[PDB]
């Protein structure tokens, strides 16, 4: 029952995620592939690492995570694999996940294989990592790689090795700090009173709007369920609602809720409708929060 | 061999349905989880029903359907699961699914676990039910649910207990009929000799028109295939064709076929052309039939 | 531990592919079902094979390969049953998949099962066949298959009986290579030195431009990587390039990559940017390429 | 030197327009023929009626205003022809038009002629008249009126007749007040302090937002220049600006103004941005504006 | 009082049709220059006659109509000027426009000055001619046209020398009608009882539909207002409706009318909603009808 | 006889337009106002810059050009009107036009009047100016002008009281120089053998794509009819044709024509296709040429 979780820019209009998938079976005959998503914007890497950082805690101990765009196909670059360190409880409480008082997991579980482009910059930030190596050798990886299918010969590949048992220090040499690359995350800008950030992406199917403004930056400054709040979108939208656990907080349907969304951060949102799809409101613009 | 059947609308954008899965694994190490769909209109339980009433027959017995649309997330709300009682042929004809004499499932043979808002109500109708329960014990939901999360707090999560054998009765109190939440089916009106309903779907990808005028509607007016008929839509389109068991029937690629769809009802279409996507005829459009 | 890698065109918006899954865990307990895709262009046979033809050196050894678009569903048409010879190598060099020198697949080690409607030309084509025969069996289909339903009841349960170890010989009658239908691919022709072929695929979600100019036809011209090309779509939009192993080699994002695709043929790009969305560009236009 | 100045729901795609023209000049050689617009939406007399209200004060003294929308062309229906009383001062001061201190106009100065569906009601309203008539003598209408052009036959034609000295009172008998089709206008209601009322129109092609709060319903609520305003449009979206006369008063490019129109309304924009189309804004939403 | 009808493709959107104006200001101070249209899809001839064609009988006598779409601008290619015969009734019952028994216009009253590219097509079917001439003389022409743009050197400039009082024989030499560039009429083809043609326009802004088939082809079928008539649009829509004058005719608002437009041509709309733009209805599509 | 030509921002869709030609007529009785258009992207001081600076030539000589877009209207700022010295040959060649040699105009005889916000920057660098004036006098202005209206206020009234003869001088100061506001016009970089431009507008409504590569340019490099280019847009599409006068040069309809433009500059277009609208080609896209 070994587990690989799939995460890449392939999408599922052909059977580009099928060939992996072929070879994961190929190479780890008892493996389950868990699709994570395949419909994320090609090359954006900061979008990627928000559908992979969040993984850890929701799978058994022992799961590898294969998450890949990589726009850097058929160059010398070769992929980092690396073990986290905590598999760091989520949500807008911060807790584990499951039943009960939720599944508590070990540290060191969990693997990550991608193209070393920035992909796990919060991922390596959010969980720490204990071990990191350069995915080069013929055992884990073709000694002819196709050049422009990287995705399946530098990260599919080598993370059903990886899943049969293959050790994790074999693939390739230990990796430096800052050999890893990272991406520059922006920072949630203290503002007076005001939290000044970013809206981080839309929530699809939904349209809900979520921003980069996190429950730790909002307690930084007392704001806690109940706080009357002015959310400011796109410089020239003041929303005017409490902070509410939840959207049927708002009342009655089409009322705006603001809220803290699944993965910890500050969002808003209609109640049973949808706030940004209406408006054609998107990611990157301005969000500011305050009491 | 556990398997779970899951229907949601989280989408396949993000790792929401991963999480989800991930969880199920962790409960259910020995489960197969099948996707249904993530597509669904959110908040539309009328839609979601369409999507998981028809599935019983296909699949093993002592498979759970975990099925969730959930705008009432994060309230004092809890699931409902039910032990359905016939798993009811179906199809154009009535009738087992399968190869040969098709296969027969015993009675009592499936769990549905949803949201108790009416997802379930056409499940209910078209299949009964044995026993129902509120699920509320903290060894198949979180201590700590998250407030807008409960598609995998309240459903995925217990689903999973419930595929790992953990006593239907046990996870809640009995919940009696009327506290089963139903939505309203409109009902086909007889208008003289016409047939007067709706348009319930359009039929993707290929853009073929399905009514809610069901194949027992029409063979109490006493039309069977080869009946000549007059379908209008919208109120202003009409179309004439015979009944006929298939698109091919129409004879011309392009053709008008009226036919009974797959989930046994009066369907209109071209032959292997789209009816719906050119004219943009979409769901909840009249639809009038006659001999 | 069987394998069957399923390919349709049944969306993913509603229960359809589900309910053939249900049935393939009914019929064949054991199995792995791999999606390949099911968001082709709903009876377009060349669309679909293009998925299909380059799955088998991917895939462990006795899978089955279930692929179909059913416009004549319902109809007196069988569906046929095929092992394949050769899973024959592919990609721009002409390799086998998998890590070190690849993973050699013997002879004779897959099935496809598809409507007899050209679905699998190119597949036999590229592979040739050991054996070809009528899907009729009742052990294998219903006795009353559903109408509207070809898909799941002449593809999706026979595949899963052939999964379990049912003999293929035994699904009905032989059929003669002329019984099996074809369609014509249209060839890649010589105006002068130039050669004019046609877009054969945008590929999606990089917007790519995929040609029907194989490898072949380029060393046979005498074009090998390094060479200037011109290339011209849709008979008015220039490119210049040299044919380079991948995006990159292009250098500054956004700059124009010509290039030999995974799938072993003359495509078009710009470097981590997109081609055909900006410009519009679409399957079926022409693509004439010179020296 | 006679002018008409005409209005329609003709469009400008087609000859519909000079065909009206070509008969104004046949009648009236000595004519100048103004278009105000064709552009409007087809049947909306509410919208007609905007685009014909606020002319008078602008043109000379004995303008003749041909205008028309008319979907019971064809019917027993006559035009009415008005002589309104008071030219009227407009603007967001209320002023009138002209350089220096205006110009005055005399009173019953200009006729209107248009279908009596009720498109005159708020040129009535603002303006009152002297004297209206059924449009029925044969010397200004034809004879046999072509039944699906009455824009032409029973406005174009008998304005052009009027416009050459007919005298009004000799087009058909006198019209009783009650026999002057009227539309109801909805009022600015109060909801506790603020004001309630809508969206009137997108002001093209800037995307400005007008609502029908006019400055007669601001300044009977004590809301003058200076105040600090919310204005929420479709019950969602909020926006906060001073009252100011301008857009450039609201600073930086892309501001909001809050303002007076150049109608006389409270409105809503950007500063040389556009408000309404990324929003989506559109005619009809709510518009609730409080100090 | 001369007067100037312009009918080009030149579109509103630039200075293309003042640039035109302005010299024809200079050639004729007298002159009125009244727009036709200027949307029309440019180098379609059929579309643009479709705008001229019926014009001659609003018109003052004396008028010219400069009428132009010029694919083969920069070319040898030459304008022809033409004197009409009959100005021709028209309508939906045949007669002459205006109030009254209409306005009567003696033969050899107009002028159309044109591309000899089959523009004029219908106009010399309609109205017949008395004389034409193509443009050559550099007392009407540029000695140094512009080679992008004839349709103001050789349709603007000399429509304005023609208004001015220059002889329509001086222009340039006789032209023989075997010179007189047509295009091809598609006939109302007879099929058993039903007459079948085409949708020839879309009108706009409504989205009535308007087809081929004349009054003529009815009244030789038998069919007069009163008939029950099944009219069927791109071979699937069918519509049934008696055939009334005009749009109220057919009852309630969004019914089904089938009446004769204002050009004398079967047509068919919904009630003060519109047919075309909801079904996506175009023209070219094929229409049948029958009693 | 006095003309105004009328360029403003207003649109078409309400009565904008209307009101202002209404105190046109007021003004200035006798006069004809001609449409230039109204369908500019407001604020764009560039683009409607391009639909004034060839107008003179065209016009009879003492024509007013009232010329608008005011995103300052409502501030301090006042118009300039300007008398412009030479009235400017124009086209692909350079010259006069009309038929015959062309109408030549005498120096000093059409007056712009335009908000001081750089509208005339090209006015005044391709005919120069004999004087400039601040336009502030109450006899030509409202003393109380409209807020949000100084297209008309500011432009279109005092246009009206010069074609009636008020004395230009009168209408306020002399302006100096450097009072009168100007845009940065981009300059034609020499870059090599090439010319390196922009793509200055896309010619609608036939999708033709006109640069900012002027006659001037080419010949300075010796680039006349029969030059083979190399005309690259966007950066990758290196279109290949003669320099060609017309359209129809390009041979077969939808080849590539190059051309001078009827303004002067190098362009590049289909023969009787688009270019621009099928693959969606833009304004402020690069354009190069070279032999
Ligand atoms: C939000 N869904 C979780 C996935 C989400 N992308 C996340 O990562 O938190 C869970 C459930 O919330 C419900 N939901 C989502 N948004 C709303 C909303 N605005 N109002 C009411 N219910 C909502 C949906 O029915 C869905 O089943
Ligand atoms: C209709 N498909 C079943 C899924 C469908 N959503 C259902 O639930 O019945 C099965 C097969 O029917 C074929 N089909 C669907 N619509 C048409 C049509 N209009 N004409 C011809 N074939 C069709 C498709 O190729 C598909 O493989
Ligand atoms: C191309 N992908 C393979 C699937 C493809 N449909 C095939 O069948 O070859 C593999 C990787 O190449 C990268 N890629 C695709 N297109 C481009 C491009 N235009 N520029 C740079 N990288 C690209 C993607 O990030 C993806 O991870
Ligand atoms: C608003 N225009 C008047 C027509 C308007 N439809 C009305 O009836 O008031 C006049 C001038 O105001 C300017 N204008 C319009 N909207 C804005 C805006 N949002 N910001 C700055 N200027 C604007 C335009 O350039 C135009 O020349
Ligand atoms: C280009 N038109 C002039 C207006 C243009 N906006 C200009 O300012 O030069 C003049 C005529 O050229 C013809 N024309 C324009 N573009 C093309 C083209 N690409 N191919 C053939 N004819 C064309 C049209 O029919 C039109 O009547
Ligand atoms: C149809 N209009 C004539 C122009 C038309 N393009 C023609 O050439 O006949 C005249 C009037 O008929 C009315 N009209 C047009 N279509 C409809 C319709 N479908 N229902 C009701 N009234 C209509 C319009 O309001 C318009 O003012
Ligand atoms: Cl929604
Ligand atoms: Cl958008
Ligand atoms: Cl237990
Ligand atoms: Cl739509
Ligand atoms: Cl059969
Ligand atoms: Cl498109
Ligand atoms: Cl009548
Ligand atoms: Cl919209
Ligand atoms: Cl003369
Ligand atoms: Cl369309
Ligand atoms: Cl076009
Ligand atoms: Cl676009």
């Amino acid at each position: 029952r070994p587990i690989i979780a799939f995460m890449s820019d392939l999408g599922t209009t052909d059977d580009s995620v099928a060939q992996c998938k072929g070879l994961m079976y190929s190479i780890c005959p008892d493996v389950t592939v868990v699709d994570v998503c395949h419909s994320m914007t090609p090359w954006d890497v900061e979008e990627g690492a928000r559908y992979i950082v969040d993984l850890p805690r929701f799978f058994p101990e022992g799961t590898v995570f294969a998450t890949t765009t990589y726009p850097a196909t058929g160059t010398t670059t070769r992929s980092v694999a690396v073990r986290i360190k905590q598999a760091a409880k989520g949500g807008a409480r911060g807790q584990w996940a499951g039943s009960g008082a939720g599944f508590e997991r070990a540290e060191g579980s969990y693997i990550y294989i991608a193209p070393n482009n920035g992909l796990l910059t919060t991922v390596l930030e959010e969980h720490g990592y204990l071990e990191a190596y350069e995915v080069t050798s013929p055992k884990v990886i073709p000694e002819q790689p196709e050049p422009t299918f990287y995705s399946r010969e530098m990260v599919a590949i080598p993370s059903a090795h990886l899943a049969a048992g293959f050790p994790l220090s074999e693939v390739g040499r230990p990796l430096e700090d800052h050999e890893i690359v990272r991406f520059n995350r922006p920072a949630v800008e203290q503002d007076g009173e005001a939290l000044v950030g970013v809206v981080s992406a839309i929530d699809h199917p939904f349209g809900n709007v979520w921003t980069n403004i996190h429950r730790t930056d909002l307690e930084k400054a007392g704001i806690g369920y109940g706080a009357r709040l002015r959310l400011t979108l796109d410089g020239v939208l003041p929303f005017e609602a409490p902070l509410t656990p939840t959207f049927a907080d708002a009342g009655e349907i089409g009322n705006i809720a603001i809220y803290l969304n699944s993965r910890g951060y500050l969002s808003i949102a209609r109640n049973a409708a949808s706030l940004a799809y209406p408006y054609h409101l998107k990611e990157g613009m301005s969000a500011r929060v305050e009491a």
